[PDB]
Formats: structure tokens, sequence, C-alpha cells
């Protein structure tokens, strides 16, 4: 059977968490990824250099002996932040990327943003010292309909924004439609992105048919099926500016599964193993290297990983839950068969 | 504060299962509704005169005493069904109308409809008799999205079918997008409809914005907001072949917040006040009655009931759950305000 040997690949999109289930998690991305860009959305969510600082060192602690993983910090963009904060902490290198999540009028000045146009001076400021823009590219408008809010988010935001601010270096986070690939695949060397396993594989139907299915339920939420095959496409074209973000997102299996549940998904485990999947079917292995190991380091400007991996196409059983403390994690694909796995 | 008086209504699609939570959901039916429409989507489902009359004592056996309830029963149409059990059903008055579930190709011949042009000769004999036929109206191919599947179904099914038996009664159940509302708005006398609460409450934002929401997830699917707007504006216009029908469709808690939750909602205890909302917000409370008590029974050909209830605009709490023999009922709206309710 086949085996496909690449570089060590970093995972530039990732929720680690804290707590009992940082340690519970961390091993799953830590044992495959040399890198990975660690999101700042906590509770409280990461503003300050020591609140990062600290948080880093709490990923460190959570990885196992041996495994080789350097957690690239982030920070949660605010109306309150100051600029100097998020220079200072680029300077010394404990932030890499700064995200942005959705806008909203009402969002206390503490835990995010108001308005793009509110926040500007920081954004400058991330232009003069060439730091990159993480954008999770959503308007939130109770009036817009959930399948349109990326792309509404394109238009009266993001197109904007980087016509102001020219320089900008802006990752568009997880695309899930037609609308971002295009937009991405036809804008300059500034703007790149990255594409979730999920937005891969499935698309809303297979959330919703035959019974809703909170375990694929995320943010952005899966588009219909013209939307996904543009994915696909952008990938296996060899477009050399989307790369890996898994946007791994756990939550415990009683807040998934319940009246209310949770967006997120907890791929971390079998998301390596579904795009080898989806580049194979797409006749496009030739890029997937590329898409998992280069193309990241090569937009964030940062060097490549210097050791190799290698997966195997002996199909895999996955896991039914993983145990927590207090509950479970089910896993993406949680009982489901792969192709591909690490050796 | 204001007091409603109308006709005791009517629920023209009802699901009332079996067993233990047959006797659980009944009473808060036959508590308000003179006459309910019941589904034959059972396991197995309701395909002969037998399980029918039988399934029928076994209702009025959940019913309170005191209560004036009566169970129209309905047929579940499928390939093996010989028109000679329908045609004997509807004259001896145990069927009052024959069920269309999607039709699929693979379904077994005991257990549903391959295709509309299977069942023609039944479908030829209820036309005959003129006997109502009650539509699921959705086509149900892997290929095609779950947001289109009732528009669709209109295209390709419903119009060649009237077209083809144009003497043929035909109730297009529970519709939620604008083009049911169109199409049974220009439709003519033998063309009605029935309408849910939650789809003219709510729509998909509700179910997916802030979290995933299993308590509202049914079919057919909440739409996106236009289409609400569309159902709305249909029933408030006065239309007199809308009439009240719940899609009650109650499945057990651990049953709807699962991995996998199933398509329905109890909305049998808060139904009625919940459309006296609707038509209070719609200013059209003058076509209230009709909608609930007068439409149906006109478009089936029964006479109308003949006592009153009274509605009266209390605010009032909705149940959080019912205790069933294992596990719970989540209703429709729990733990929920509700404006309207009955005395
Ligand atoms: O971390 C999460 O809970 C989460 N999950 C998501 O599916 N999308 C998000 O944007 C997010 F912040
Ligand atoms: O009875 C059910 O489970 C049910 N629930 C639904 O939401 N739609 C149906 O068509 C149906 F048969
Ligand atoms: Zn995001
Ligand atoms: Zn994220
Ligand atoms: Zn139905
Ligand atoms: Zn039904």
């Amino acid at each position: 059977s086949q085996v496909l040997k690449i570089r060590r690949p970093d995972d530039w999109h990732l929720h680690l968490r804290d707590g009992d289930m940082l340690k519970t998690v961390v091993p799953y991305t830590s044992e495959i990824y040399g890198r990975a860009i660690v999101m700042p959305n906590l509770a409280p969510p990461v503003t300050t250099v020591e609140a990062a600082v600290a948080y880093r060192q709490r990923i460190l602690d959570a990885v196992p002996a041996g495994h080789d993983f350097t957690p690239l910090m982030t920070c949660y963009l605010t109306d309150s932040l100051d600029p100097n904060e998020l220079e200072r902490g680029f300077n010394e290198g404990v932030f890499t990327a700064a995200k942005l999540y959705p806008a909203n009028a009402s969002t206390n000045s503490s835990h995010g943003v108001t308005s793009v146009d509110a926040i500007m001076p920081v954004l400058e400021r991330m232009e003069k010292i060439g730091m990159p823009l993480l954008v999770h590219g959503e308007v939130t408008h109770a009036d817009i309909d959930i399948f349109d809010r990326e792309a509404r988010f394109i238009e009266s935001v993001m197109e904007p924004l980087r016509q102001r601010l020219t320089a900008l270096k802006v990752v568009f986070e997880h695309i899930t439609t037609k609308d971002a690939a295009d937009y991405v695949r036809d804008g300059n060397e500034r703007l790149a992105a990255t594409i979730t396993p999920q937005h891969l594989m499935f698309n809303r139907n297979h959330m919703l048919v035959g019974g809703v299915r909170p375990h694929l339920y995320c943010l952005p939420i899966l588009k219909r099926n013209i939307h996904q095959q543009a994915l696909r496409e952008l990938v296996a074209s060899g477009f050399n500016r989307v790369f890996l973000g898994t946007d791994s997102a756990p939550h415990a299996r009683h807040r998934k599964e319940s009246s209310c549940g949770c967006a997120g998904c907890f791929n971390a485990p079998t998301a390596l193993g579904s795009y080898a999947t989806v580049f194979e079917e797409m006749n496009a292995l030739q890029h997937f290297e590329a898409f998992c190991s280069v193309n990241g380091p090569q937009f964030y400007g940062l060097p490549v990983n210097d050791t190799f991996i290698e997966l195997v196409r002996e199909e895999q059983q996955v896991a039914e839950s993983i145990a927590l403390t207090d509950d479970t994690l089910v896993p993406f694909l949680a009982g489901e068969t792969v192709r591909w796995s690490v050796k």
C-alpha cells in the first residue's frame, strides 16, 4: 500500500483552549505539526503580552516529552487595545499575528471590536511594522442571513479595508465560499487564506440531511455544494496562498450535543489524513506538501520545517471519543474509517 | 387584559406516535382541538384498515375523560398498497386522507413510494372517490440541496401530478417557502395547504445563529427570512385555503440532543397561542378563527365544530420539559414566555 512522505506541516489556525482541556488537546497537534497559530479567543481573551507569554508557557507545559512544537501566539484585537502593546509583543516575538473577530457595536471594548473604522490606529501600526492580520470574515448583523455573512464581509469590510491599507498582509481565515475562494484567488501577494478539512470534505447537506449533526456545526457555517467544490478546486489548482488551518475548536460532548450546541470541530486528530484524502480525490497530491508545509511559512515569512513525516494509505478507525476530566471530546469523524494516517 | 373567543379549532397535521408516548402526548391535543389529522408514519406504518382501526382505538384509550376529541386517520401510501384497501377504508370512514411521503427508488415497497408514476392507480382511485391527498412536498435525491427540496418538488412532481389528475384534492402540507406560498395562493379550489407555528415564527437563523438548536430542527427545514415573511403574509391575507397544521412531531430529548438529532417539533402544547401571536403581529386576528377553525373543515368537506374556546393575552411560562417513561420531552418554546394562552 501507498506511502506519502512530506515535510513536517504547520497548523496556521488553531484553538487550544486552557486548563484541563489544553492538556488533553495539545498532544494531538504537537505530535504531528512543527508550528501552529494559537488563537487568542479565551475567557478573558489574550490582549496583553503578559497574558500571551503566560499562555504560551502553559501550552509548553502541556507538550509531551520529545515533541518539537512551537506555538505561534496571536493577539485578540479590541477597541481598547493599545497599538504600543501589540507593537511591543511583535517586536519581542511574542505575537506572530493579530486576529480580528467579527465587529459588533454592543461588544464590550475589553472583549472585541465595535467596527473596523474604530481600530484603524492599531491596523495602521500593523501595516507599518509588517505584521499579518488574521480575519474571521463574517458580518454579524442580525438582519443578515447566516449563509450570507462571509459573502457580505468581503464587500462591506474586507475590500474597503485592503484598499485603505494597501500594504497590510491579510490572512482570510477558514474561507468557506466560492466568493472568498475567488476573492483570494484573484488578490495580490499580501492576501492569503486558510481552509479547514471539514469545508473541503462536506457541505451543509452533510450537517442537516437525515438529522441535525452538531459535530459538523461550526463557523463559518458549511455552505452549499457549489461553494464546497470551489474550495477543493482552489487548493487542487496549486494556488500558493492557501495553506493548512484546521480551526480545531474542541468543545465537551455535553456542550456540542445540547439544546444549543456550540460552534467548533475537534479535527486536529484527523485533519492531516482528511486533507490528504481530498488532495488525492482531486488528483492533486503534487500540491499537497505545499499546502501543508510551505505556503503558510512562505506567506508568514518564516523558515520552513527541516524534518519529515510519512503518511500511509492504511485504513484506520477514528476514536469514538476522547476522555476529558469531566465529559468527553467527540473528534471529527468519530468512529469513522479514514483512508490516510500518519505512520 | 385581552380575551379572544374562537371556535374549537382542529389540527390538520399531527403525529401522535404509539405506546407510552402516545399516552403522554394525546392530552396536549385532545384538551384543545376537536379533531386532528393523525399521520400514518409509524413503525410499521399504517397501510391497512386493520392497523388504522386498531391505532385509532389506541388513541381513544389515551384520551382523558371529558375530552371530546376525534382522531381523523390517514393512510401511508406505498407501492404495494392495494387501491381496494384504501377505497374500503375511505368508504367505511376509517381513512380521511392518504399521505404521500417523499419518493425514493430504493425504498422498500412495504414502507413507501418509489415514484409518483408507480402509484398512479391508487392516486387515480383517490380522484374518483374524491379523497384528499396530503403531501410532504420534498424531493430527496442526494444531489439536491436540502433548502431546495420543497421548491424542486413543485416543478418535478406536484404540478405534473395536478395536471395529470385535474380533479384530485391536494393538501400541500407544512409549506415553508415563498415558492409554495405562491403556488397555493394562485392555485384552484382543489389545492390547499397547512402551515406550522415554527415556520411562521422563525427562520433558519434562529436554528443556527449563536449555536445549533436541534429543537427547531424539523422538515421541511426552516428556510431563510424572505420565505418566512411570505408565509406570514399569506395567512394574514385572509386566503381561505391555508389552515392549522402543527406537524407536532415529538421525540425524546436524548434523541433530539445527540450527535444526530431527529427532525420534529413537539409544538402541540404551545402552537395555538403561538399562531395567535403571529396573527396579532400581522394585525390579522380577523382571519385567525378561519385559519384555525373553518378553512380546514371547509376544504375537507366536514362540519365545523359547534363549541368555543377562549384565549387570554396573559403571559405564560412554557414547561422546560415533560416527563416520559424514559427520558423527557422538550416542548416547542421550552422555558419561554408566550403572550397568548388558553383559559
Ligand atoms: O473557538 C470556537 O469556539 C470557534 N468555533 C468556530 O467554529 N468558529 C469560530 O470562529 C470560533 F471562535
Ligand atoms: O414524524 C417525524 O419524525 C417527522 N418530523 C418532521 O420534522 N418532518 C416529517 O416529515 C416527519 F415525518
Ligand atoms: Zn474563526
Ligand atoms: Zn478559529
Ligand atoms: Zn411532513
Ligand atoms: Zn408530519
